[PDB]
């Protein structure tokens, strides 16, 4: 910590305070975490020192010193949550909503090929630089310490990215829960608007079932016998996806809906969304952020 200098509180966590910092020795500039430990934590963060991607955040250090706990990361300038607010008036133009979706699937695509899931993608934890790059932030994080509902400042923590087996009390998260959330996040890039902002976990599944149909034993097998699965649910009809997210086109439309798939297994892989052909005339638009 000593090691650090704190320029400026740049947000509090799930996990604890967190301060764009200054390396006194190297001068270096980065975003120091303090976590609120056991072995695991301790071991598993360290795995997460190798797990690099110019499209995660780098963890450039793990400080376990006076018993305490700090992560330094490389630092970026702003969050996709605060550029699409400076963006609201016009959108962010779709070749940089493009970009953005095609680079996090890059990032997804290398952690999920190394068993590494993010479990908690929102706008807040896309990171973006004036290079055109986004970034994922606290990769790997939940599965080191523990998602809580609210945060040490008792801040709610937001289930609008939740991917619906999560809702459903499933034990077992695989990598679909992730291409779940970053389609949310998609949606909400092209319509200016959240798609699904639940307020409690019953309000999030309603709001996913009123916009695609309650889940049945048709589209997802296995799912009438999951923990908090109940019968008496109300029983909504699917909505046209044309009318979802409007005005996004055919291809981003058919990618979107691989991306939202109830059935975990057959939501589509990072890996194979990159060969969508939403991402045939990709490229890389460089944003005007103003800092
Ligand atoms: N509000 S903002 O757009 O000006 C802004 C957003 C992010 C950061 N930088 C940042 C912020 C941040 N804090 C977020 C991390 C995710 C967590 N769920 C919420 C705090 N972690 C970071 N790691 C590397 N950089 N960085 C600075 C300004």
């Amino acid at each position: 910590m000593e090691n650090f200098q704190k320029v400026e509180k740049i947000g509090e966590g799930t996990y604890g305070v967190v301060y764009k910092a200054r390396n006194k020795l190297t001068g270096e500039v980065v975003a120091l975490k303090k976590i609120r430990v056991p072995s695991t934590a301790i071991r598993e963060i360290s795995l997460l020192k190798e797990l690099n991607h110019p499209n995660i955040v780098k963890l450039l250090d793990v400080i376990h010193t006076e018993n305490k706990l700090y992560l330094v990361f490389e630092f970026l300038h702003q969050d996709l949550k605060k550029f699409m607010d400076a963006s609201a008036l016009t959108g962010i133009p779709l070749p940089l909503i493009k970009s953005y979706l095609f680079q996090l699937l890059q990032g997804l695509a290398f952690c999920h090929s190394h068993r590494v899931l993010h479990r908690d993608l929102k706008p807040q934890n896309l990171l973006i630089n004036t290079e055109g790059a986004i970034k994922l932030a606290d990769f790997g994080l939940a599965r080191a310490f523990g998602v809580p509902v609210r945060t040490y400042t008792h801040e709610v923590v937001t289930l609008w990215y939740r991917a619906p087996e999560i809702l459903l009390g499933c034990k077992y998260y695989s990598t679909a829960v992730d291409i779940w959330s970053l389609g949310c996040i998609f949606a909400e890039m092209v319509t200016r608007r959240a798609l699904f902002p639940g307020d409690s976990e019953i309000d999030q599944l309603f709001r996913i079932f009123r916009t695609l149909g309650t889940p049945d034993e048709v589209v997802w097998p296995g799912v009438t016998s999951m923990p908090d699965y109940k019968p008496s649910f109300p029983k909504w009809a699917r909505q046209d996806f044309s009318k979802v997210v409007p005005p996004l086109d055919e291809d981003g439309r058919s990618l979107l809906s691989q991306m939202l798939h109830y059935d975990p297994n057959k939501r589509i892989s990072a890996k194979a969304a990159l060969a969508h052909p939403f991402f045939q005339d990709v490229t890389k638009p460089v944003p005007h952020l103003r800092l």
